[PDB]
């Protein structure tokens, strides 16, 4: 076959995709992978060494413009409950309705003025907390639990020069520039402050790599500590002040780590 | 005398004062006050039983418009270093030259855009940190060494009916119409979220009134640890969500702590 | 170039040096050295093994008479403060006027009778707490944070035939004699409490070598416990009795150590 038959047929190999469908991933090949990569991490069958693990403040916002109704990058993108329902519809397609209502009763329960962009922001929340945030922790939880030393970050700057609109925040994929150091050119328009955020992730990376410790040791950091199982310490990444927080999305990532994958 | 004359002379008694002046206040007696207070604290000569302590996030900016020059209510009171530099000589008097210039070291290295509010903002916290919040965070400490139960709190929102201006951010006083429920009043304009801010502050304060544990154990809340020594954690007082921090103004109160008083 | 045109110029490549200028040292070359070395330092990133440092109790006065004013070593060099002022120009001089008051400030508070060689002591300590002993005892505790037992001195003996004078006290340079054990030699006119200090230092030295313990272990000597972080404990060198002590200079290198470095 010509590769352009094989590309056009790709979409359609399922019956129906979500924004998030990936057709043509790992599997289990007994080569490359010898066995269920969940049951390799539950029993600690890996490489023994340090990782650094983190997400954007809101990875699911991406997701939504490919065609959750009610969404646009051209507007503000005020949905209704109605709308919300249809988007867990789009994203949950071969999930029960109960499945998809226990959804909507862990994501609404607000919290409280009314508050129009309620709905807008659940739904980008479901999405990044079931398909990046929490699963990253579970690793990293799983992970650490072995002995490694384990480093976690959340990355909460949105980027002066983001092309998308404002209610889509800190997107996923808009931390990479800063991991580049693209900022640290001058001529490119990005802010002062923004050189500095990248400058020092720049600098904790290549610390990372050289050292195994994603510390900036010279100009007064915050330390940043290992994640451990109990404590689950990070470090948020902004312009403003690093922090150190624990437990990023505790209550979301119970829901979606210990009861979701029942439904 | 009469009382007027009494009033009227009151200010004058000492040779310059500072929008902070407390002319008249408690001194050692040997009757109500045994001996100097610094040294029944560190000395652990007080009543045992539990504290609850805090601070507001803007503590300091309530006095810059009684006389810091360059400050307005009624504008955005963008200072020059200039002026910093004579705010200084406002609110520290008696302070040497070096004690002042030390000042100005430890508030004036950004962090780093310029950022026209800096000078502003950093005027606010020296006489917010100085004055409020490591004096808190120090007692606490003291206090909590002695084997006690200590609960410590940021409060860090602005009253939506606030008269003062924006910059002035939360202002010293501006968390007591919470705790005495005063949004509670539906007919009073305060946000929903507000209403429900100060249901569960009133809910904490009554708990720790009655049971010494300032938790609102009903409504799923953020558990408010005790305030330790070494860790030093405290709960955010905030419309969004409450969270658990460490440290509050580490690297301030170190210098007005260990260093400041030394000047 | 006459290798002698290079060494003539070579005082004049810096805009001002003091007595302790290193024109020429070792830099960051990608090499011998892969990383600016506070970094390797603070990261673990140096070969695992014992050490034993030490620093001599009047390091800095060698330094006085190559420029301080007032100084002399054929007089007692009784200085006033403003040759102490001008002394701090002489070897701080880049640094700005706070930097160099906040050295005025946290060496002259005296302790307290006057008491003329207040300055003249002061200016010493300076110039060896911040070039020589506070960075050895920060090297010995982020050395020994990796695990390493670590052993530190603090050499106290002034030797009997030293020919510069008393003022100078237990000079940088004046613990080598002992160490290669120059006064085991009896026709040497060294005391004979000389002879036994260096015989021990001697006997403590080779054992370090040997079996990485500097004890000396027949003739009821003081045991030399390793360096910690937390306790910090060093051993004292001198003719009379080797004293087990803590935290050498710990007000004064908590000044060079956290606050300096910032000026
Ligand atoms: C934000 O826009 C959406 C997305 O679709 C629209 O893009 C707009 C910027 C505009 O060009 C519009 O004509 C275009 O269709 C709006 O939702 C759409 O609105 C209609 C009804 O008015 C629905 O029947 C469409 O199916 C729906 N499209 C999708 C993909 O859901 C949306 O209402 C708008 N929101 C605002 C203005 O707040
Ligand atoms: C914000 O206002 C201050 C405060 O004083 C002023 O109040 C203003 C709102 C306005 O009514 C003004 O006429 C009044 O005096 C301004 O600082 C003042 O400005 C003058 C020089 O223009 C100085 O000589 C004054 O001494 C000074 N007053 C004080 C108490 O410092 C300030 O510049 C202004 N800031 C802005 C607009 O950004
Ligand atoms: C200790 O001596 C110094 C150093 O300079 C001097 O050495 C002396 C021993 C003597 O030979 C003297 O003539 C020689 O200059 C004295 O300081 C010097 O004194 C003069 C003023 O009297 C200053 O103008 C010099 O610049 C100054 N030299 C330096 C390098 O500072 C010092 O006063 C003396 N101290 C005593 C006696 O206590
Ligand atoms: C995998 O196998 C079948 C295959 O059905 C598919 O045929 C493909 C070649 C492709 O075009 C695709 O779109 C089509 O869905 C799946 O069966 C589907 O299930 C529906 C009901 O859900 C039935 O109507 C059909 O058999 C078929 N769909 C359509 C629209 O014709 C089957 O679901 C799948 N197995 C899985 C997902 O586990
Ligand atoms: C306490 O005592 C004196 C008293 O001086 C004051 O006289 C009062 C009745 C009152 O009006 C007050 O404003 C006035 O200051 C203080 O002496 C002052 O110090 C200055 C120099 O700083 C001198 O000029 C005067 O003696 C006097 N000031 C003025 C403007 O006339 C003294 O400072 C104070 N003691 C403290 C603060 O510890
Ligand atoms: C490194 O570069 C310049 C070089 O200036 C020097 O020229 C040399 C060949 C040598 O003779 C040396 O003594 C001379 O200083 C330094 O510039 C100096 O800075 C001063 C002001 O501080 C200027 O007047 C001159 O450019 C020069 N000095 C003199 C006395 O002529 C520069 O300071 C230095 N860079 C550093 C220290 O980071
Ligand atoms: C540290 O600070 C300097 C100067 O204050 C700055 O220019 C540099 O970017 C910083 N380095 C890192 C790694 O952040
Ligand atoms: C708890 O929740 C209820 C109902 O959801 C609410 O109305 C009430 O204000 C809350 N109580 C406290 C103490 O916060
Ligand atoms: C130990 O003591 C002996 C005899 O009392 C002495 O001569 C010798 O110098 C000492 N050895 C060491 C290593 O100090
Ligand atoms: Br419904
Ligand atoms: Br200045
Ligand atoms: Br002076
Ligand atoms: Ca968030
Ligand atoms: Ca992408
Ligand atoms: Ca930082
Ligand atoms: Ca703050
Ligand atoms: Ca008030
Ligand atoms: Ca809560
Ligand atoms: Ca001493
Ligand atoms: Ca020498
Ligand atoms: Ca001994
Ligand atoms: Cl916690
Ligand atoms: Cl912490
Ligand atoms: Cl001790
Ligand atoms: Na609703
Ligand atoms: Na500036
Ligand atoms: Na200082
Ligand atoms: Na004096």
């Amino acid at each position: 076959k010509d590769p352009q038959e094989i590309l056009l047929n790709e979409a359609f190999v399922v019956p129906y995709g979500t924004p998030l469908s990936v057709n043509f991933g790992p599997t289990v090949d007994g080569d490359f992978l010898t066995d269920m990569p969940d049951i390799l991490l539950e029993l600690g069958q890996f490489k023994k060494t340090q990782i650094l693990v983190g997400v954007n403040k809101d990875e699911g916002t991406a997701f939504l413009v490919y065609g959750a109704p009610g969404f646009s990058k051209d507007n503000n993108s005020i949905i209704t409950r109605k709308e919300f329902q249809e988007g867990l519809k789009i994203f949950f397609p071969g999930v029960s309705e109960f499945g998809k209502e226990s959804i909507l009763f862990h994501y609404t329960d607000w919290v409280d003025d009314q508050r129009p962009e309620n709905y807008r922001e659940a739904l980008g929340d479901v999405v990044g907390d079931y398909n990046f945030i929490c699963p990253a922790l579970e690793f990293t939880k799983k992970f650490s639990e072995w002995g490694n030393n384990a480093f976690f970050y959340y990355f909460e700057h949105r980027s002066s020069k983001l092309p998308w609109p404002e209610w889509m925040g800190v997107m996923h994929g808009y931390e990479i520039e800063f991991v580049f150091g693209l900022p640290l050119e001058r001529r490119d328009q990005y802010t002062k402050a923004e050189e500095i955020l990248s400058r020092s992730i720049v600098k904790r990376w290549a610390n990372f790599a050289k050292y195994g410790n994603p510390q900036e040791t010279q100009n007064q950091s915050t330390s940043w500590p290992v994640f451990k199982s109990t404590e689950q310490k990070y470090l948020t990444l902004n312009t403003e002040s690093t922090r150190i927080m624990t437990k990023l999305r505790a209550q979301q990532c119970r829901f979606w780590t210990s009861f979701f994958p029942k439904v």
